[PDB]
């Protein structure tokens, strides 16, 4: 039989059912499985759509990496294939770190398929400037750089407690070195040079459909101040809300205070 690697590389799931669709992106190092304490209380009520971005699952008998991930414009594109190809007619996007970016992208160039926006420990660019603060600054990034392809291994145990927060011993910080362990050690370098790399700020303005902006009050890849930001610069209508948690992953690793949020926004409108 014939082959075809670009169903198997999304790896698109459906589940539920309803007249809206819910469409559920994530961000780097991870997959669809940052999902799961939110899908069960979807189901009910909407069809979900889930699907697999930036590097994850490399490791595997059919993953070829290819060339429109060298930029996030390119997975924006992706995108309004995938919801092309399951004839989506108006959705209701999450999108977890740069896949918040991603969604937004695709909304300029397609409105009419988004009723809005959720974004969960978003930024549009990680590195500073003399006026703004992404929250690192270039030391910062080619420390992180430097430990990648030295060894994986280690690289890994180290960056993930870094990242989600709080103790090592918690299944969040286990289950998002097991994501990362998925991934080769080249295509997560090419994968984290793209991400501190990018700068989407000029785009914000252009964005109409209505944005809920959602994170962490200690996101060490996040400063408060990004949430505002967004809501300052984008086009349409907007609201914000900084939850008291700690990490850059609060559906895996603070469910109890991110989900009951998370589900606020799906279902209100901005009152």
């Amino acid at each position: 039989g014939s082959m075809n690697r670009v169903e198997a590389a999304r790896n698109v799931h459906i589940v539920g059912s309803g007249d809206t669709t819910v469409v559920l992106g994530h961000g780097f190092g991870t997959d669809q499985s940052v999902w799961k304490h939110l899908v069960p209380y979807l189901v009910d009520s909407y069809r979900v759509l889930l699907y697999d971005n930036m590097g994850a699952g490399s490791t595997n008998p059919e993953y070829f990496h290819f060339e429109r991930y060298s930029t996030l414009q390119g997975y924006a594109h992706d995108l309004l294939v995938i919801l092309h190809e399951f004839n989506i007619r108006s959705c209701i996007f999450v999108g977890h770190s740069l896949s918040a970016m991603t969604g937004a992208i695709a909304s300029i160039i397609r409105p009419d398929l988004f009723q809005k926006i959720v974004m969960l420990s978003a930024s549009p660019r990680f590195l500073n400037t003399a006026d703004y603060l992404g929250g690192f600054e270039p030391a910062d990034v080619e420390q992180l750089a430097g430990a990648i392809e030295a060894n994986y291994k280690s690289w890994v145990s180290g960056f993930a407690p870094m990242v989600v927060g709080g103790d090592m011993d918690s299944v969040a910080v286990q289950e998002f070195s097991r994501t990362l362990f998925n991934m080769r050690p080249d295509i997560a370098r090419s994968v984290f040079r793209t991400i501190f790399t990018s700068d989407l700020r000029d785009y914000l303005g252009r964005v109409t459909v209505p944005c809920h902006i959602i994170q962490s009050s200690r996101d060490m890849a996040v400063p408060v101040s990004v949430a505002g930001y967004i809501h300052n610069r984008v086009g349409g209508r907007s609201v914000v809300e900084v939850m008291n948690t700690e990490g850059h992953l609060p559906q895996l690793s603070a469910p109890e205070v991110a989900i009951p949020v998370l589900l606020r926004h799906i279902k209100n409108d901005i009152d």
